[PDB]
C-alpha cells in the first residue's frame, strides 16, 4: 500500500508526540489503503548554528517514540547519526533513516542494515540519482531487505533546492521511492509538489506535521499544520488512483 | 477554462508534413472538445548549434503552408520569430505569435508581436528566475499584449542538462497563463516527458506544447525529443484525466 | 599582444565618450604592451524592465564612437542585435561583439562575419565551454577570420553567476578567449576575478568602467571606477608576465 | 604569512608508500624554507561510492604509519575524522584534524575534534554557500578551537560536476585561514588542477591541499585525480612565483 510517513520534526516533548501520534491514528483508521509511519527526530544534529535547539537526547526520545507504538499502535521512523545508535534505536524503529549529508557514510548504511530493520536513506543534495544504485548495493550487502530512498531536492546554486522528478523513476529501478514534501522545498510550494510526485510516481509519501509550526523549535516555516494532513492525504490518493495508471513500468 | 494544447511539428519540413500532423490534431480536437488546440511549426530554426544543421524553407513557404492547415482543418496557429520584421507578415496567419527561449529578453521582438495585435506566448530563458518574468509580462501589456501565455521549458542545470523546477508554474501563474513544454525541457543542450508532463499538470497550467512527428526518427530537428503522433491522443487523455482529479486541489492566485 | 575592451556601458552621451577615450587614450599611451579597444553600447537592448534606459539610437551611437576613433586613434567595438546592424556598425566597429542571449542567432553571426570586421561573441549564460565550438564554425563559415569568445559566466541556480575557469583552456582550442571581468560577478569580485583570468591565461580583458560608476544609467554597481583601471591593467600585465610561463600549450 | 602546503597520499595503502611521499615531501620542506609543510594521508576512506572499493587498513594502522612519518620525518600531520570517537586517538598524532566535506555540518564531530586542542581544517560541503561557513566556525571557536581552517573543494553543479566558484576564497577569509584543494575540485562526483590553482594563488588564499602519489595510475583511491609526485616541486615552485606577483595585489578583509 502507499507509505505515508509524518510526525513532528524533532521530539520537543513525548507531549507533543502523543497529540501528533493521535491525529495520525485516526487517519490510520481512516485511511487502511495507506500504511502510516510516524517520524519524529531525538536529535537535530546536523543545525547550521551551535545556538539552536538539537533535542532531548537518544534516552529521552527513544522512550517517548516507544510511548507512541505502545499507545496507538503506530510503526516508528527516526534517524540516526553515528554507528553506535543504530542498535539502540532499532529497538522502536521500524525503519531507520539516515540523514542526506551522510548517505555515503559506509559505516552508519552498515550499522543500520545490521539491526534488521528497515532502512529509508534520504538522497544527499549533491548526489545523482543513478548514484543511489551503489547506496543501496552497500544496505544489501550489509544485510538489508526492505530499502527506501528518499527524494529530497538536489542542490541549485546557493541557498536553494530543485526537485528533480526524474529521480523517481530513476531510483526506483533499484528501491522503493519516498517523496519529502516538506525538505524539498526548504510552504506554498508543499502540495503542488506533493501532488506532481503522485502523478509521476512514487511509493510513499514524508511530510513533516506540528500542530503550530510557527511554535516548532524546529523547520517552523516548512512543517505542515497537522488540521491540512488529512485534505491532503486524502488528495494525493485520488490522483494517485487516477494516475497510477500511467506510472512506467520498473 | 479551457485546457490548451499546443502541436505540431517542430518544423516545417513540407506543406504535406504539416498537413498529415494536421488532419491527425484536427481529428483530436473534435474528440477533445473540452481542448483547445493550437497547430504549432516553425518556419525556422534559427538557433541551431551547427550551421550544418535543418533550418527551413524561409518565411514565405512556411506561413504559406500554416495558412494551409488552417484553411484545410480550421485550426488556430503559432510560430515563432527571430527578429522583429517577422513579426507583421507572421502576424497574418499566426493567432498566437512565439518567443524563443533565448530572446525572451529581446525588447523589440516582444513589442513587435505585441503590436501585431495576435496573442504571444513566449518561452522562459534557460537562464531566466520564475519570478523575472514579471517583467517580461510588463513589457508585453507595455507593447499592446491583451492575451499573454508564459512557457515553461526547463532551466540550466550544470552543462548540457535542463531541469524543471516546478514550482515556476504557480509563481508565474501570478501575472500570465502558463504552459508547460514537454518536449523541450527533457532536451539535453524521451523516457522522462511523460511522466513530466504529468507532474506539470497534477502541479497545474493552462495548456501544454508538445511536439510531435510521424516518425521522429526521420526528424530534421529534435529528432531525439518529438513524440511519435500515434501517441499524441493516448497522452492527452491522460493528462485530461489528471488535470480533473488534482483540478480541485488547485491553489487560488 | 595582450588585449584590453574597455569604456562606458552605454553611450550615454558623446561628452562621456570622450572623457573615458581620454583616458584609455592615456593608458594606450603608457602601455604600449597592450592592444586597448574602446567599447560602449549604442542600446541596451535585452533590459529586465521596460522603463529602463536604452540608449540615444544606433546612429547618435554611431557618431559619437566615431568621434571617439577620430579624436583619440582608438579601435572600437560595439555590440549589434539584429542583423541589420551588422553593415551600418561595421562602418566604425573594429570588432563587433554579439550579445550572450544571442550567441546561438545564426543570422547575426553570419551578420556580423560578412562586413569582414572582427567578431567577438559573449558566451551564453545557458552554453557549455565545449559547445562554443559551433559558433566559432559558424563564424568561419560566414567568412570571420578574427573570432574572439567571451567568458561572461554560467547560470548558476537563480540570480547568480559562476565562473567556471575550466572554460578558458578549453575555449582556447578554437579562439581566442576574452574575460569579462564586469559581467561574469553580476564590485569587491572584480579585481579576485581577473587576477585569477590572467593566472589561468587568456588573450585579454573586457571591463566596463565609468568616471561615476554610481551615477551610470546602467551596471551602475559593476562598473570599475576609471580612476582604478591604471592599477587593474597593471596588475595583470605583471602577473601574466610571471604565470605565462606556466600556460599549458594550445 | 608562510604559506601552507598540505600533501600527501590519499589513503594510507601501506607505511612504505606514505614514508616515500614524506621523504620528497621533507627534501622540498628544505628548499622551500617558506612554506609550512603538513603532510596529509587518510587512514579510511569512509565514504567511496562503492562497498566494493579500497577503505584503508583501519585506523590504529594509519595513526602509527602516519607517527612514523613524523618521527622520521619530522614532519606536521593531518588525516580526516569520520565519526566523534575517533578524535581523540587521532589527535595523538594529528596536528591538524580535518573534517571530511559530507560531514561539514555534522555538530558532534566538530566538537569531537575542537576539544582535542589541535587544530581543525573543514572541507566545505559541495551543498555549502560561502557565506554559510561562518557558523561552522562559530561552532568550532564554541567548541575550543583555536587554529581553524577552511577548504575549498567545489561546489556542485548539476550532476556529477564540480564548479570552483573564486568568490569564496575572500568571503570564507572573513572568518578563518582558507586553503584550496588542487585535486578534488576537479574531480567528477587532471588537466585542469594546475590551472586553477594558479588561479587559487592568484585570487589569494592561505595554503593549498593537493593529494599526490608516486604513481597515481596504480593508486587504490582518486587514480584519476592524484598529482604524480614527481611532479609536486614543479607546482609548488609555480603557485610561490604567482603568489608573490599577485601578493601586493591582495585585498584586506
Amino acid at each position: 500500500k502507499f507509505l505515508v510517513i509524518a510526525g513532528p520534526c524533532a521530539i520537543e516533548s513525548e507531549e507533543l508526540l502523543l497529540k501528533v501520534g493521535e491525529e495520525i491514528k485516526r487517519l490510520s483508521e481512516k485511511f487502511k489503503e495507506v500504511e502510516f509511519v510516524f517520524k519524529s527526530s531525538f536529535d537535530k544534529a546536523n543545525r547550521s548554528s551551535i545556538h539552536s535547539f538539537r533535542g532531548h537526547g537518544l534516552e529521552y526520545g527513544v522512550k517517548a517514540l516507544r510511548k507512541v507504538k505502545e499507545e496507538f499502535g503506530l510503526k516508528i521512523t527516526t534517524d540516526i547519526h553515528e554507528s553506535w545508535q543504530a542498535e539502540p534505536v532499532a529497538e522502536v524503529a521500524d525503519i531507520i533513516q539516515i540523514p542526506a549529508f551522510l548517505c555515503r557514510q559506509t559505516d552508519l548504511l552498515l550499522a543500520a542494515a545490521k539491526t534488521g530493520r528497515a532502512v529509508n536513506v534520504k538522497k544527499g543534495q549533491f548526489l545523482a540519482p543513478w548514484d543511489t544504485k551503489n547506496v543501496v548495493e552497500k544496505l544489501k550487502f550489509g544485510g538489508a531487505k526492505e530499502i527506501y530512498l528518499t527524494e529530497r531536492g538536489t542542490t541549485f546554486g546557493y541557498n536553494n533546492l530543485v526537485v528533480d522528478f526524474r529521480s523517481l523513476p530513476i531510483m526506483k529501478q533499484w528501491a522503493k521511492v519516498i517523496y519529502d514534501a516538506t525538505h524539498s522545498v526548504q510552504r506554498e510550494f508543499i502540495f503542488p509538489l506533493i501532488r506532481a510526485a503522485v502523478a509521476v510516481g512514487c511509493d510513499g509519501v514524508f511530510m513533516e506535521t506540528h500542530p503550530e509550526p510557527e511554535k516548532a523549535l524546529s523547520d517552523a516555516s516548512t512543517q505542515l499544520p497537522l488540521s491540512q494532513l488529512e485534505g491532503i492525504i486524502e488528495a494525493i490518493l485520488e490522483i494517485r488512483e487516477v494516475a497510477s495508471k500511467y506510472y512506467e513500468t520498473i
